[PDB]
């Protein structure tokens, strides 16, 4: 492949003669040439000569084949800026993404369609099932109901998907619930961390929700950790207050859960509608919302149209950039048994009723159960 | 519980007064009373009542408790229209989703933050361990530098958590590999719908993509399926034609493979940096997008900015349409294989060489190797 030029192959059935014509504007701004090729079996052929460190410098194809492609090592890896990939939907970021690395920028979403001439045919078919009878029909006017590739596996798939047919099952993301990772060395320094700051007196084992809130809010403490929840009071308080990052600890962000606050129907209800009426038409709403975050801040709120307008909160993003940084909670059933064992882990170690590898190490047998 | 009332249990900390509030309009515009309560524990209270019948109409709590609460049979499956769905983010509905179903509405999403008085702190610590100096500062002044509720583990956790602290292990969803789903019976189903079409000399085996698109675009056939790279020359050929949903199969929607068309560069490439410029800066904008998709269409473009433009096209509409019905292609190396099985199957069961059941049967084979 030679240097200062650019080989790009793409598929015949695709606009080619489009892509050269960027190719020429590309060339006019810096002179480099760009050459657009459309090889048969370019698709077999890439992988072939790219192994030989040889073919284009740049492959066009549905994405299907490019992680055949990036498993032989054939494709470098992609590093677009985040500005530039928020340009692109995520779900084709996902499509080129091949074990957490991205492997080729996604270009477009295609699909088959149901092409029909309406002159022939102004209503087309809501059934394949219709389709021999109109056949029928139009056998008789010498025209046939339907034609299209049978060559390709691609185009008679939909049918033969449409009544249950698959490539291969997706497995849902499972939690191992016996991989609890409270006693690993990770944890074992964070807590030894906060077990230190408490043997220096710079914090009191006896702090709970109250203390540490009329703390802050009394402008006894630089700074606090609190949810949204919490901001009401203090702006209520005279203090003039910041909600920024988390500090990083070993050079690593601080990694909170994520909650997601959730509104559940009771299966004993025989309301259950007019629970549904209520949460649907009046609390998710940007009115319903307002309402109670005008009360306490919920935080960034789950509909789409209010979130937009509460984004423009800097405590709010802050509050995101946290959430970032953070892992949303497993709503697991082992959820509850993992709190309670690390509660009782840190009051322990933080009391000095037990070290924090012994406290840890109980709280991973604990959470196990 | 009392049918035609609603109680509604939050936590303390939130903002239960304006949910009341948010009940008073509900009350006046329904009739239906509606009682906010913020009992002591109510999550730890909850399960207990609601086992036995009774509880709240509607429970509030971070999602991480609902999964328990739905293992034990306690809260109803919501069922929200797609309309309303389509209103919250999907993030918070995966919140909300245990064993496959909706169990609670996902009202916003709380991150821990660090909250600083800009009056005693201007500058927050970036890391943790400047915190013990910051503290012995702040103590000859009378104050400290941190206090925070120590007895929740919620608020502990950030720091445990930040060095490689976890709960549980989150595996990723894989593929399958020897899940293979051409040989059910949905496949069989479809395939030998598309045979009998032959049979029957609905279609001709032989029908390849030229002869196809010839055929349709001689106004020949009534129908063709085909993609968005088609249409120019439809648009060229003096037929009127339209794009529309694929029909259906036993009632089921047709799901097409979804392609993505993408581009990788050679890992062989010495022009990478080149590569890279061409491609984010010159192709994938709403000039180079448009030379590419005015020669053949491309269909629904990954840049959000010309993809909102393009949408405006009820061609591209019927695609994402189709889009949606299917499946986006699994990007896996197995997918040639899979992909040459169902070649050879199609191929053979039309053109009468095997049956249906012995291809299918054999690509299952060919498709898990
Ligand atoms: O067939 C033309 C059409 O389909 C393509 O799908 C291919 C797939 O990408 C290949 O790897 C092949 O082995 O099988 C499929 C067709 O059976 C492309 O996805 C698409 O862009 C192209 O226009
Ligand atoms: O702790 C109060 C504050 O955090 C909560 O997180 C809880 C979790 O929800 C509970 O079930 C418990 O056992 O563990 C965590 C605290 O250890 C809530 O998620 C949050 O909204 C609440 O305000």
């Amino acid at each position: 492949i030679e240097e200062g030029k650019l080989v790009i192959w793409i598929n015949g059935d695709k606009g080619y003669n489009g892509l050269a014509e960027v190719g020429k504007k590309f060339e006019k701004d810096t002179g480099i040439k760009v050459t657009v090729e459309h090889p048969d079996k370019l698709e077999e052929k890439f992988p072939q000569v790219a192994a030989t460190g040889d073919g284009p410098d740049i492959i066009f194809w549905a994405h299907d084949r490019f992680g055949g492609y990036a498993q032989s090592g054939l494709l470098a890896e992609i590093t677009p800026a985040a500005a530039f990939q928020d340009k692109l939907y995520p779900f084709t970021w996902d499509a080129v993404r091949y074990n957490g690395k991205l492997i080729a920028y996604p270009i477009a979403v295609e699909a088959l369609s149901l092409i029909y001439n309406k002159d022939l045919l102004p209503n087309p078919p809501k059934t394949w099932e219709e389709i021999p009878a109109l056949d029928k029909e139009l056998k008789a006017k010498g025209k046939s109901a339907l034609m299209f590739n049978l060559q390709e596996p691609y185009f008679t798939w939909p049918l033969i998907a449409a009544d249950g047919g698959y490539a291969f099952k997706y497995a849902a993301g499972k939690y191992d619930i016996k991989d609890v990772g409270v006693d690993n060395a990770g944890a074992k320094a964070g807590l030894t961390f906060l077990v230190d700051l408490i043997k220096n007196k710079h914090m009191n084992a006896d702090t709970d929700y109250s203390i540490a809130e009329a703390a802050f809010n009394k402008g006894e403490t630089a700074m606090t950790i609190n949810g949204p929840w919490a901001w009401s009071n203090i702006d209520t308080s005279a203090v003039n207050y910041g909600v920024t990052v988390l500090p990083t600890f070993k050079g690593q962000p601080s990694k909170p859960f994520v909650g997601v606050l959730s509104a559940g129907i009771n299966a004993a209800s025989p309301n259950k509608e007019l629970a549904k009426e209520f949460l649907e038409n009046y609390l998710l709403t940007d009115e319903g919302l307002e309402a109670v975050n005008k009360d306490k801040p919920l935080g960034a709120v789950a509909l789409k149209s209010y979130e937009e307008e509460l984004a423009k909160d800097p405590r709010i993003a802050a509050t995101m950039e946290n959430a970032q940084k953070g892992e949303i909670m497993p709503n697991i059933p082992q959820m509850s048994a993992f709190w309670y064992a690390v509660r009782t882990a840190v009051i322990n170690a933080a009391s000095g009723r037990q070290t924090v590898d012994a406290a840890l190490a109980a709280a991973q047998t604990n959470a196990r159960e």
